[PDB]
């Protein structure tokens, strides 16, 4: 999941969360 907004990990692309724009390292 994204620690910043809660989105599912499958929504990360190009180094960012595609919902909130968090950097890839905010994914856990």
């Amino acid at each position: 999941y994204c620690s910043d907004c809660g989105a599912d990990a499958s929504q990360v692309r190009g180094g960012y969360c595609t919902n909130c724009g968090a950097s890839a390292d905010r994914i856990r």
